[PDB]
């Protein structure tokens, strides 16, 4: 009724998932005027997310993705050029527009071995955030983080959804190869994987072998690694629609 119409209303926000939205609509939580006058009720990332909610609806062109992206790359080098960050998402593919900006981050002193390394992203959040780029935190652990950004203007823009997520370098392109490609084109590179003995996750990809689920993760020093290994000639980001 107008009570499953004002939880699909809540679920837009941020943070409010289908669970916390019902029980705020039984709290008479209804319409973007009433959360605005209960902020009391809601959690951080929901209070963040209520407070851009016009501007999280709104899509990012290109242009500004490109933009956004020469602060992170050109922040991250300054800090340490031996940091490798990659924004990804269709973008990566040549998207003329996206819906945020997803980024992995990476360390050669941060390992799978390693594991244990907050401040590696930290220091990243950190740098941003002085610079005025990243302007609010969701939430923040100790490999990932989900926040808030926006560029810079001498009047301006609007807020933008991104997050960044530190991944052991030895496990870094496998991740950069998940985030990218497509649903559709991770789907049709791992069932090729498997056709010619290899099994690919976000992670890894290892051999399989007879009887089955099998496995020892070989090195990968790059996306053209994992194509090798499948013998799949290279596909460029952008001719992975599938």
């Amino acid at each position: 009724d107008d009570t499953s119409s004002s939880i699909n209303f809540l679920t837009r926000v941020t943070g409010i998932g289908p669970s916390a939205a019902r029980k705020l609509v039984d709290e008479g939580i209804k319409t973007l005027e009433d959360l605005r006058k209960n902020e009391d009720k809601l959690n951080h990332h929901q209070r963040i997310g209520l407070k851009y909610f016009e501007d999280f609806e709104k899509r990012i062109p290109r242009e500004e993705m490109l933009q956004m992206q020469d602060i992170v790359l050109n922040e991250v080098k300054k800090l340490d050029p031996e940091y490798i960050a990659t924004v990804c998402g269709s973008f990566r593919r040549g998207a003329e527009s996206s819906g945020d900006m997803d980024v992995l981050l990476t360390h050669p002193n941060f390992t799978s071995e390693s594991s244990k390394q907050p401040k590696l992203l930290h220091r990243v959040v950190e740098q941003l955030q002085k610079v005025r780029f990243i302007t609010d935190t969701l939430s923040k652990g100790e490999t990932k983080f989900m926040g808030v950004c926006q560029l810079p203007s001498e009047n301006e823009y609007p807020h933008r959804r991104i997050d960044i997520r530190l991944i052991p370098k030895d496990q870094y392109y496998c991740g950069v190869l998940y985030f990218t490609g497509s649903d559709i084109f991770n789907k049709n590179l791992r069932a090729h994987a498997l056709e010619k003995g290899f099994t690919i996750n976000e992670y890894t990809i290892r051999p399989l072998g007879v009887t089955g689920v099998a496995g020892e993760p070989l090195p990968v020093d790059s996306e053209q690694d994992i194509f090798d290994y499948i013998q799949w000639r290279y596909r460029e980001p952008k001719d992975r629609s599938e």
